């Protein structure tokens, strides 16, 4: 399919990037898959997760609570596919390592591997916020791991400007 993603800078054959709020991109484009930067409990408190969930009027959290009650916590580096509610067809919840709490940064590669199960994704930079991974490292792992088409939404202008003039 062809989506209405617009204004993205090309990084590689398959990776694109834009200084944008992932919630606003999802609202506008209504992609097949939006990625959430989750924790293992799917407790969507802040950052991407909290913003996505708020935009679903808490439906994402209600669904997530049932998912956890049935299946238990995700693995660090793991994922699950749930509804995208009013934002997207699906939300791929992906858990990057919480480097600030001692989790192995190498699991960020495992996290991004989940993206390869989907042809097209709108996504954030996993682990680059409250989880404490260096943002340029997360971008490099994404580029070096994801082979499917990924549209990265970077909320923070200063960060975007730095990332797009860094080597990959
Ligand atoms: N609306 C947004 N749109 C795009 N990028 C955003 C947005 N908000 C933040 N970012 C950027 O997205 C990147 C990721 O920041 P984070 O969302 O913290 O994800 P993590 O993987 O580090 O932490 C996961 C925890 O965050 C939640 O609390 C979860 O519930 C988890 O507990 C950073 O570069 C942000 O600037």
């Amino acid at each position: 399919m062809v989506n209405s993603f617009s204004g993205y800078l090309k990084l590689t054959d398959n990776v694109y990037i834009k200084n944008a709020d992932i919630v606003e991109e999802a609202k506008k484009v209504k992609p097949t898959v939006v990625v959430n930067a989750a924790n293992v409990y799917l407790k969507h408190g802040g950052g991407v997760a909290g913003a996505l969930n708020k935009a679903t009027n808490n439906a994402m959290q209600v669904e997530s609570d049932d998912y956890i009650a049935t299946n238990g916590p995700l693995k660090v580096g793991g994922s699950c596919v749930l509804s995208g509610h009013n934002l997207a067809k699906h939300c791929l919840h992906v858990v990057g390592p919480n480097v600030n709490k001692g989790e192995d940064i190498q699991l960020l590669k495992s996290a991004y591997e989940n993206f390869n199960q989907h042809e097209v994704l709108l996504a954030p930079l996993l682990s680059a916020g409250i989880f404490g991974a260096d943002p340029i490292h997360s971008l490099r792992v994404c580029v070096d791991t994801v082979r499917t088409n990924v549209y990265l939404a970077v909320f923070d202008k200063n960060l975007y400007d730095k990332l797009v003039s860094s080597f990959l």
